[PDB]
Formats: C-alpha cells, sequence, structure tokens
C-alpha cells in the first residue's frame, strides 16, 4: 500500500530509559504508531473504501497486486477513534471506543523515529515496565511483547509498500497470522474468507510469520510469561492452511510454534501469587513493576516490585523440574506433563536465541479472543477439564467468561496502563532515571 494524508499521522510520544552498567539511566525520546489494520484503508485519489466491514472492495481491489497500487493507507485519531494516550512514561489503551464508528483494542509498535521501529536486542539484557491491570477483567488481554520485525516496515525488500513504518505495516507473530490486510506490499484479497463471529475481519490467503517473545500477557486475575522459537527467525509471508498457527487446519503444520513455552504461577500450582486483593502476593487492584532478563544461556528470569518489596517469579515444581527459571530444563518438563511437542519441533530456547540476539521490536496491545475466549489464560482449558488434569487450570475465572460480544459490552471501559520503560544490560535497570 501506499500512505494517504486526509488524515495526518502523528505519532503519540513516550519516554523510556536506556540504562547503562555504570549505574545510569538516560531519557529515550520514542513514540507509539498503531498496526495498519486498524487504519482506514480507501482509494489513492478519492474516498472510496477498498475495505469495509469484513469485505473488499470488487472494483478496486480485484487481486493483491492492482489492489495494492490503488490503496492506500490513511492516518489515525489515536485518541478519539482508538482510546490510544500517552503522558509521559506512560501508555493507556481503552477497550471499547466509540466515535463514528465502535473501535475495539488496539496494537502499537515503539518507534525510533518517525520512519523506523525501535530494535531491542535482548540477549544479555533486562526490560523493565511498570503496568496497571486492575481494569481488566477475565476475557481480556493487555499485552507487551517482542517480535522479530524489520525495522523500516517492510519498505526496502518490498517497494509496492511505500507507507512503511509509520503507518504500521510489517506485522508478523508467531500465530502467522492471516487477518491482516496487507503483507509483504501486496494486499490479501486472493483467498480472503469474512469472520462469522467478527463484524470486521477476516482471514486472507497469505499470513505472516515471525519469532515473538511474550513477556507479558495478563489481566487482573492471571499473567504469563511465553517464548515462541520459529524454523525461520524473521518476517516471512506463509500460503494458506500451510501457515499453520490459530486459525488453519493443523495449528502445528507452519513454520512457527504457536503454543509456546509459558510460565503461568496459577497454571503451575501457586494459586495465591498474583490476583485481586491483598490476599495475593502481588495486588493486581495496584500497580507492579516486572523486569525480565534474557540470560546468554537463552534462560530467561523474572522479579516483580510493588510498594517497594521485591518478589521473585515463584518457585515450581514441574515433572522433574525444581526451581523459578524459564530454562531449558523447565520447557522440557513442561511438554512431557501438560503435552505437546511443538516447542521443541521448532528449536526450544536454543532457536529462540537467534530472535533475540538479533533485533526485535515492542509492541503494546489490548485485545480480546474471537478463538477461546481468554480461558487458556484465566480459566480451566479446555473447558471440560477439572483441576485433576495437569494444567489445565490457569486461573479462577468461569468456563463461560470471555466472550467478545459479552465484555465488549458489559466492560467498554476497560483499560491498560503500561509505563515506565526502561531497557539496558542485566542488572542496570533498578539504577536511578534521568
Ligand atoms: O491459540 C490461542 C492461544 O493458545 C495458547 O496456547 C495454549 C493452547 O491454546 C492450548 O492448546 C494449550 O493447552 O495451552 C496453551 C498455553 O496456554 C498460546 O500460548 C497463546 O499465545 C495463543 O494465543
Ligand atoms: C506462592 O508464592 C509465594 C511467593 O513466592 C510463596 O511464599 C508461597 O509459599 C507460594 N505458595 C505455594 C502454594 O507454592
Ligand atoms: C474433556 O474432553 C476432551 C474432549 O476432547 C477429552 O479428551 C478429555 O478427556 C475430557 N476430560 C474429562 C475429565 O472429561
Ligand atoms: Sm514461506
Ligand atoms: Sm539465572
Ligand atoms: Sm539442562
Ligand atoms: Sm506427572
Ligand atoms: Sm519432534
Amino acid at each position: 500500500q501506499s500512505a494517504c494524508t486526509l488524515q495526518s499521522e502523528t505519532h503519540p510520544p513516550l519516554t523510556w530509559q536506556k540504562c547503562s552498567s555504570g549505574g545510569t539511566c538516560t531519557q529515550q525520546t520514542g513514540s507509539v504508531v498503531i498496526d495498519a489494520n486498524w487504519r482506514w484503508t480507501h482509494a489513492t485519489n478519492s474516498s472510496t473504501n477498498c475495505y469495509d466491514g469484513n469485505t473488499w472492495s470488487s472494483t478496486l481491489c480485484p487481486d493483491n497486486e492492482t489492489c495494492a497500487k490503488n490503496c492506500c493507507l490513511d492516518g489515525a485519531a489515536y485518541a478519539s477513534t482508538y482510546g490510544v494516550t500517552t503522558s509521559g512514561n506512560s501508555l493507556s489503551i481503552g477497550f471499547v471506543t466509540q466515535s463514528a464508528q465502535k473501535n475495539v483494542g488496539a496494537r502499537l509498535y515503539l518507534m525510533a523515529s518517525d520512519t523506523t521501529y525501535q530494535e531491542f536486542t535482548l540477549l544479555g539484557n533486562e526490560f523493565s515496565f511498570d503496568v496497571d491491570v486492575s481494569q481488566l477483567p477475565c476475557g481480556l488481554n493487555g499485552a507487551l511483547y517482542f517480535v522479530s520485525m524489520d525495522a523500516d516496515g517492510g519498505v526496502s525488500k518490498y517497494p509496492t509498500n511505500t507507507a512503511g513504518a509509520k503507518y504500521g505495516t510489517g506485522y508478523c507473530d508467531s500465530q502467522c497470522p492471516r487477518d491482516l490486510k496487507f503483507i509483504n506490499g501486496q494486499a490479501n484479497v486472493e483467498g480472503w474468507e469474512p469472520s462469522s463471529n467478527n463484524a470486521n475481519t477476516g482471514i486472507g490467503g497469505h499470513g505472516s510469520c515471525c519469532s515473538e517473545m511474550d513477556i507479558w500477557e495478563a489481566n487482573s486475575i492471571s499473567e504469563a510469561l511465553t517464548p515462541h522459537p520459529c524454523t525461520t527467525v524473521g518476517q516471512e509471508i506463509c500460503e494458506g492452511d500451510g501457515c499453520g498457527g490459530t486459525y488453519s487446519d493443523n495449528r502445528y503444520g507452519g513454520t512457527c510454534d504457536p503454543d509456546g513455552c509459558d510460565w503461568n504461577p496459577y497454571r503451575l500450582g501457586n494459586t495465591s501469587f498474583y490476583g485481586p486483593g491483598s490476599s495475593f502476593t502481588l495486588d493486581t487492584t495496584k500497580k507492579l513493576t516486572v523486569v525480565t532478563q534474557f540470560e546468554t544461556s537463552g534462560a530467561i528470569n523474572r522479579y516483580y516490585v510493588q510498594n517497594g518489596v521485591t518478589f521473585q517469579q515463584p518457585n515450581a515444581e514441574l515433572g522433574s523440574y525444581s526451581g523459578n527459571e524459564l530454562n531449558d530444563d523447565y520447557c522440557t518438563a513442561e511438554e512431557a506433563e501438560f503435552g505437546g511437542s511443538s516447542f521443541s519441533d521448532k528449536g526450544g530456547l536454543t532457536q529462540f536465541k537467534k530472535a533475540t540476539s538479533g533485533g526485535m521490536v515492542l509492541v503494546m496491545s489490548l485485545w480480546d479472543d474471537y478463538y477461546a475466549n481468554m480461558l487458556w489464560l484465566d480459566s480451566t482449558y479446555p473447558t471440560n477439564e477439572t483441576s485433576s488434569t495437569p494444567g489445565a487450570v490457569r486461573g479462577s475465572c468461569s468456563t463461560s467468561s470471555g466472550v467478545p460480544a459479552q465484555v465488549e459490552s458489559q466492560s467498554p471501559n476497560a483499560k491498560v496502563t503500561f509505563s515506565n520503560i526502561k531497557f539496558g544490560p542485566i542488572g542496570s535497570t533498578g539504577n536511578p532515571s534521568g
């Protein structure tokens, strides 16, 4: 696609900190951009939509190449249309925002400049942030994660995409998502089928795969930390049922691991660590700090801070594994106790190091789950298992929570607020800011 300026594109600002082993932290100026899919797509020369509800214009947009020549992405009104505001080092994202239409959720990327995403090399370093999940009920997911996207959004490889990172192009993740309207400089109309349960989406014939590190998927009830390796580390288009991922016949038939090796403390047996109120170690009615370290072995360490007290990730006994680090040993024990081989099939933590040792782009989003209602995160899943099944129970939510029309209409003011991002060498992010 190309870019149109009927609505100007101005990225909300957001400050973060770059920390140093020398004891100091230095303020960086970034901005956030919304993903291209949320944007208005219309004709280059006019105002006729190329896309509406969940179908494409037969006239403007009869194939993938032509439709890219005829269509463009416009600017976005972050606050009034998409419920996205920033203030200082803080970013809020609202759930349902009513304007001319009803917008649900947002996915945003941190930017280095007007035209380029900020690339973070995770391996050897740590990422810290603060989050308020108090306004996230059952069924929602305020996510902060990284993906192996190209810094320029695809522009230098696919010259039919002149819009680029400024308009949020280039997304990929380990689900090899096929709901994207534009992939690799072309549209995704060759093959489209509308969603039945969703007025606004559908599934195209192409998907966009890459490595994904889910630092934080959470609401007020449950949280999880999950790396997802792929056989090909960075962004890469896939075709149809062979994409794999959530909406293909065989979830496991693609290049990426859609399950991951997740660590959810409640799932592992600690039902009093994370939750609403002061009967939980971490009280999700209040702001908390989350620190994540990418050890050079490929292991991942986690600790939290709330109201000045530091808590390490809780210990887990899981098969033969005992500890509190997401390593090799834990991943292997998880497969053996909870089932699965997707994670080690696609290379395990070793293959995941190739992602973390190159650049990854920071993503922050809020979403609801048209496929499984977020039950995999905060409830019993699958829905007909009971706690005598290992790892079935992931949170205390009811088995009928999370249906998207339900929560869209009963908690439209849900919001997530992320703030105070700090990034630098291991052990540096507890340094004072400045
Ligand atoms: O694809 C939806 C969701 O699935 C998550 O993997 C689940 C998986 O759905 C289920 O088969 C298994 O029993 O539990 C895992 C781990 O929670 C995946 O982790 C999510 O990222 C994905 O969004
Ligand atoms: C859960 O976590 C806390 C904090 O680590 C710990 O003191 C407590 O014993 C844990 N409970 C269980 C049942 O593992
Ligand atoms: C839940 O239903 C699934 C259906 O696939 C079945 O395999 C599983 O054994 C059931 N578990 C219980 C405890 O009924
Ligand atoms: Sm391919
Ligand atoms: Sm360690
Ligand atoms: Sm080992
Ligand atoms: Sm066992
Ligand atoms: Sm195997």
